[PDB]
């Protein structure tokens, strides 16, 4: 059916994990400065993203199929999984915001 | 294992998106009346559903695999995605009810 | 990329349904005692799990792909589907805890 639709500048929406992960990635290496040698690396492979941060070791952060959707493996706080509530990425365990979690674990490695 | 189960009138539960989309579809063309020419068409293809409504143009509404589940493309309010909270379909962005959203956008096209 | 990761005792996280279903399963046959003949069987096939409980008949409990994730077929309360909120398995219909639901339906069959 309708031609009223496909004559528009259509596009494909984009995964919301994908999105977070960019404003993460760039928000991140763009702190790979204020890294006084101590956050050496951000790497965003292919919906897999790594922090070297020898202070605690290395974080991995994946996209993942549901039962629920972004996966956190923090070498300090350990493992967690996230889905959207009100447009925030939040913890399936107890509903903390992953932003916050990194935001801490990350500020602790400058601070220290 | 058990024969105590498959001797019952068994069935397969049905997608909850599927359900909404019917009591939507029929709730909808059944307003394709009170359409004073101005909501011309509802079309429910194959888990894809279209509103022609030339007042703003044409809405699409899909079933979608998670990262989250019913997709709204409103030619007026733009794009949104929905999952169940308390048995309501609600917005992943901010948790509004999609019922409400259509309910407005739709009443605006008679009103106008 | 990094070797700082795969030299750790890595593992694969485990489905959260899977988990519930074990501390369920064992929590369950381990009540297949206090079963005064009246909860005869728990069977955990392959992410499919059955209660014979002739008092109401037989419960099935599945893992299921999302639109949402653990499926309850109670021969008494009928059918329900569950996902995590704050690390609890909760009802998509109205957000009751499935623990509670079984916890009742199950205590009713001793009680009676």
């Amino acid at each position: 059916v309708p031609q009223e639709v496909l004559n528009l500048p259509l596009e494909k929406a984009h995964e919301e994990a994908d999105d977070y992960l960019d404003h993460l990635l760039d928000s991140l290496e763009e702190l790979s400065e204020a890294h006084p040698d101590c956050i050496p690396d951000v790497e965003l492979s292919h919906g897999v993203m790594t922090l070297e941060i020898p202070a605690f070791g290395t974080y991995v952060i994946n996209k993942q199929p549901p039962n629920k959707q972004i996966w956190l493996a923090s070498p300090l706080s350990g493992p967690n999984r996230f889905d959207l509530l009100n447009g925030e990425w939040v913890s399936l365990r107890n509903g903390t915001k992953l932003t916050d979690i990194l935001t801490e674990e990350v500020e602790k490695a400058i601070s220290k």
